[PDB]
């Protein structure tokens, strides 16, 4: 099945999922000279107060930090979205080394990760409706870079020892994903898709220009997850990036001058 390995990985994906190759996949490089301000978008709202986190799953590819979505409790507006969209789940994706690890680069630059907080709109009734509409999704993108630590990331570091392999979960409530923020919502927005197979077309990006810093030895505990089950042979799960995608016909906007 689909990967990150030299068989399975990104350049394969097409095979099983035709839609690799489509008009608007994702990620992108964001050429910031070409981007353009777009006064008429408004400012985000991440409206993450109420946020009801459960559990944190190593699903094979990344972990997944899951939220209850039964009601409008975490939720993002605004911007370039029209309605109310439910945070499900966060997750991150890394490098092998602290130059790789972002699936958007920014003037073809990588950093060493990327959050992608994972809303759906509420007027599709469900996560898996939602994936089958233009606008059924916005992802909120956040660099990583190695630098300071990031305080609020460090209860997920903690506890990636209790889920190093696949289809491992731990219990993971009363997490406040606003500790994961940088101080600036400014942002880049574009069409695009998910970014992990079956590759749907429904994604309103939002990807946030200020990255947030981690420390060198929280990137390194992402680092010693595993892609396989227990008991199967350790493949340490790094490189969990899919590359930059043809742009085509789209037109980046940006929150700021
Ligand atoms: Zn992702």
């Amino acid at each position: 099945h689909w990967g990150y390995g030299k068989h399975n990985g990104p350049e394969h994906w097409h095979k099983d999922f035709p839609i690799a190759k489509g008009e608007r996949q994702s990620p992108v490089d964001i050429d910031t000279h070409t981007a353009k301000y777009d006064p008429s978008l408004k400012p985000l709202s991440v409206s993450y107060d109420q946020a009801t986190s459960l559990r944190i799953l190593n699903n094979g590819h990344a972990f997944n930090v899951e939220f209850d979505d039964s009601q409008d409790k975490a939720v993002l507006k605004g911007g370039p979205l029209d309605g109310t969209y439910r945070l499900i789940q966060f997750h991150f994706h890394w490098g092998s080394l602290d130059g790789q690890g972002s699936e958007h680069t920014v003037d073809k630059k990588k950093y060493a990760a990327e959050l992608h907080l994972v809303h759906w709109n509420t007027k599709y009734g469900d996560f898996g409706k939602a994936v089958q509409q233009p606008d059924g999704l916005a992802v909120l993108g956040i660099f990583l870079k190695v630098g300071s630590a990031k305080p609020g990331l460090q209860k997920v570091v903690d506890v990636l020892d209790s889920i190093k392999t696949k289809g491992k979960s731990a219990d993971f409530t009363n997490f406040d994903p606003r500790g994961l923020l940088p101080e600036s919502l400014d942002y880049w927005t574009y069409p695009g898709s998910l970014t992990t197979p079956p590759l749907l077309e429904c994604v309103t990006w939002i990807v946030l220009k200020e990255p947030i810093s981690v420390s060198s030895e929280q990137v390194l505990k992402f680092r010693k997850l595993n892609f396989n089950g227990e008991g199967e042979p350790e493949e340490l799960m790094v490189d969990n990036w899919r590359p930059a995608q043809p742009l085509k016909n789209r037109q980046i906007k940006a929150s700021f001058k």
